């Protein structure tokens, strides 16, 4: 299998970059893609590390060279803080790239599972999805929107909170990416149960994550090398999956029945071809249902705003 | 188990520290420290991974906080004549820091000119009185996974089964692969000459091909995850753990050299011999010896 990382040349790509040259299958293909100079040299950095994983950088504007054959692209491209940008600053500069990139995607390696995470991941995957429409070539099994750091943070709180050695906490995490959409099924964790004043607290820290690592850096940076381990957690599965591992499933943010919302991130049965069964958010304790209805708003409005970028 | 990483805000010290929380043992202890402000939520990046290491994260001038009850402590710290005289003195620094608070524990040289580096910290912890070298290490082991990768590529064998002894120094000529003692594998002299200068220059390479932006970050993150990981394992009490390592040993070539060690559960258990070499591979030795022994000169002129 070949993994594309555009983006590679970031915090999060560079993490992700050598988790992926360190643990996908022997005989798998890496490239890197960022528009930094310096990733052709990223790419020889990781290449002494002997595995058997070839691997190989590029520059420039054209993604094409590390595109062709991909099987998995991961678009770990842009900016989380940058000197004078605010929010919407950082959202234009965020969703030209995502829109830009994904059109190179359309182009070269349309049938390639796309893990987008750049964020804001409730938008950018709408953004990816019209891009790919426009094109001819969308499948809504083959676009997940990269929710796992959301998934990997409440395993570390609830193991913490409840006693519980951490790689054995697994928290299904539900809805989007962002603040209140975010929803952590904490009524659906096996053994404990938690007080009402444990899940607001619990999933208001959760929500509010990345700005617990944004304050202990003094403002100097943001989550990375997190976000690239939770990015390679869900890109080794996906390879898994599209290997032929049976049984696999992951929480991302995919299109789906619109239940709820166009985009919606669920529990998935990954296969073959990407997303295998969309399976059901389960039981919902009265916190739960009531944290779903109160975001719904905020989340479609999310969605709305990257189908309107793509366009306008 | 704790590990101490300084110089933990740097791209060595991220890559291995991102490393060392995922692949230390669960129960383990991680500190990082560095005087980037960063390096506090650095720590609490990590600390969001769900692994049985606990991880926190120092910054300031005082590593104690992060040195306090280390087992191994592994240096990254850093950043022509001024860049070495800075980076020379930011050893002098944390070794003297190690020296007060963590004496006894496996130090791990990672900062270059590690030939001359691991000098200077033999020297501080000498004036310390707390000078074991058995526990002085310079991190090698970059060099030994580029020549597994390269001798792996060259002749068409699994990159994780082949395993290179690299001896002498850490830059340059005084890096010496000993290509004559892989197994199962026998190579033309042409070979040994390209894949020897390849070696040496690995390092140009990367800067080279990172185009001002840098050197070698992620695989010496990952080198030195290896060999931290090993000095845990063998400090557990694991048998048969062998690393090269650039240490002060017999002096049969120069103070510090790097050869296979056995670790055990006082750092170097037994210090092997290089063995047989090739004429190749002795003419390479011989030629490395003045080179090598300036620069230990330059880093004991350094201290003292």
């Amino acid at each position: 299998m070949k993994v594309a990382v555009l983006g590679a040349a970031g915090g999060i790509g560079q993490a992700l970059a050598l988790l992926l040259k360190t643990q996908l299958p022997s005989g798998s293909e890496l490239s890197l893609y960022d528009i930094a100079p310096v990733t052709p040299g990223v790419a020889v950095d990781l290449s002494h590390i002997p595995t058997a994983v070839k691997i190989k950088g590029f520059s420039g504007e054209d993604a094409t060279p590390a595109l062709e054959g991909a099987d998995v692209v991961l678009i770990s491209a842009g900016v989380a803080r940058k000197p004078g940008m605010d929010r919407s600053d950082l959202f234009n500069v965020n969703a030209g790239i995502v829109k830009n990139l994904v059109q190179q995607v359309a182009k070269t390696c349309p049938k390639a599972c796309i893990g987008i995470i750049t964020n804001p991941v409730n938008t950018t995957v709408a953004i990816a999805a019209e891009v790919l429409k426009k094109a001819g070539v969308y499948d809504k099994n083959k676009l997940f929107g990269v929710t796992t750091l959301d998934i990997i943070r409440s395993n570390t709180f609830v193991a913490e909170l409840k006693g519980k050695q951490p790689g054995e906490v697994e928290v299904p995490v539900i809805g989007g990416h962002s603040g209140v959409t975010i929803l952590p099924l904490l009524s659906q964790v096996p053994g404990v149960s938690f007080t009402e004043q444990e899940v607001a607290d619990l999933t208001k820290r959760i929500q509010n994550a990345g700005t617990e690592v944004v304050e202990a850096k003094a403002g100097g940076g943001s989550a990375t090398l997190s976000m690239g381990q939770a990015a390679a957690r869900f890109g080794l599965s996906l390879v898994r999956a599209l290997q032929g591992e049976q049984g696999v499933v992951e929480c991302a943010y995919v299109e789906g029945d619109g239940q709820y919302a166009r985009f919606f991130s669920q529990p998935l049965l990954l296969g073959k071809n990407g997303v295998e069964e969309r399976k059901s958010i389960g039981t919902l304790s009265a916190f739960e249902q009531n944290a779903l209805e109160g975001m719904l708003d905020t989340l479609k409005k999310d969605i709305a705003l990257g189908e309107e970028f793509v366009n306008k």
